[PDB]
This record gives C-alpha cells, sequence and structure tokens, in this order.
C-alpha cells in the first residue's frame, strides 16, 4: 500500500495518470479492484489487462469461482487472489449501459469497496460498459468512503477527470 504521485481529491478517494498493472507491480497493494463482468470473463480493457499480467491464472481461478458459486449479480462482487499483483483481487461487476443495464446499478457497484480500508482501482463501467467516466468519479466520491487509489491510462481523460473535480 505504498501509493506515490497521487493528487487527492476529497478526504477519501486519490487519483493518478496510470496503468493499474503498473501500479499493482510497483505497491503490491492488500486489494486491486477489477472492472468485471458476471461470469468472470476477462476479455478486454482493465479484466484483460490484469488478467493477462498474472499470465491467466485470473482466468482459472475465476472459472473455477464460477463452476462451483454460479455468475455474480450485476452491482455484486467477490474476493479472489491477487496472485503476483495484490494480496486479494476485488472482482467488482458495474452495470453495462449499452446493453441497458440499470445505471442506479454503479452506486451498488461501488458500496463493495466499503468492505475493504485501502484499495487501488479502476474507475466503473468506463469503456466498453458505456457509462460516462466523470459521471462514474462523481458515483465514486459520492459513495466510497474507504480509501480509494483510481488509476486512469488515459491521459486525456484523466486531465477532464481533474479539470471537472478539482
Ligand atoms: N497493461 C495494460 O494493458 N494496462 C491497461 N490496459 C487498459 C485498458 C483499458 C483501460 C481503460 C481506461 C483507462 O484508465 O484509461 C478507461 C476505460 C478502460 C485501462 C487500462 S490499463
Amino acid at each position: 500500500n505504498s501509493f506515490s504521485g497521487y493528487l487527492k481529491l476529497t478526504d477519501n478517494v486519490y487519483i493518478k495518470n496510470a496503468d493499474i498493472v503498473e501500479e499493482a507491480k510497483k505497491v503490491k497493494p492488500t486489494v486491486v479492484v477489477n472492472a468485471a463482468n458476471v461470469y468472470l470473463k476477462h476479455g478486454g480493457g482493465v479484466a484483460g489487462a490484469l488478467n493477462k499480467a498474472t499470465n491467466n491464472a485470473m482466468q482459472v481461478e475465476s472459472d473455477d469461482y464460477i463452476a462451483t458459486n454460479g455468475p455474480l449479480k450485476v452491482g455484486g462482487s467477490c474476493v479472489l487472489s491477487g496472485h503476483n499483483l495484490a494480496k486479494h483481487c476485488l472482482h467488482v461487476v458495474g452495470p453495462n449501459v449499452n446493453k441497458g443495464e440499470d445505471i442506479q446499478l454503479l452506486k451498488s457497484a461501488y458500496e463493495n469497496f466499503n468492505q475493504h480500508e485501502v484499495l487501488l482501482a479502476p474507475l466503473l463501467s468506463a469503456g466498453i460498459f458505456g457509462a460516462d467516466p466523470i459521471h462514474s468519479l462523481r458515483v465514486c466520491v459520492d459513495t466510497v468512503r474507504t480509501n480509494v487509489y483510481l488509476a486512469v491510462f488515459d491521459k486525456n481523460l484523466y486531465d477532464k477527470l481533474v479539470s471537472s473535480f478539482l
């Protein structure tokens, strides 16, 4: 949890322009959040990147979790190993608003973060899930009460989020 180079947005939300895979390798946090889907199939975006950085160990573990427990619900989560990236991976499902899933569930998704004192995380429902990323940061600020270190890869998006928030 020895994070460095973050900008403090609120009492408990920090942001950095960084690849979440590189941040996890440098800090080895207690918890890294994955932007997952209900079957834990890590095909692209942040999920694909975290799974590739584990050389597919995360996907084999996720498949066994699904065969034993069934899929997650939208807004839900599960805790699995963080492999070489973290002690634990918190897999969280934000709504895919491009598929008609309710934006109301983005608040439920971020509520999962409150079970952990410190997290390294991406914005939820951004990218292929279709939510506006600045809206997703606002829900994060309004819902998360524990200490969250947000990593945003794209510099253009990062600059827009810092300008809209500060
Ligand atoms: N080594 C890697 O491949 N790392 C990463 N691959 C992605 C892919 C998508 C993203 C996304 C966003 C971003 O933070 O720029 C907002 C939407 C999806 C972030 C990473 S970090």
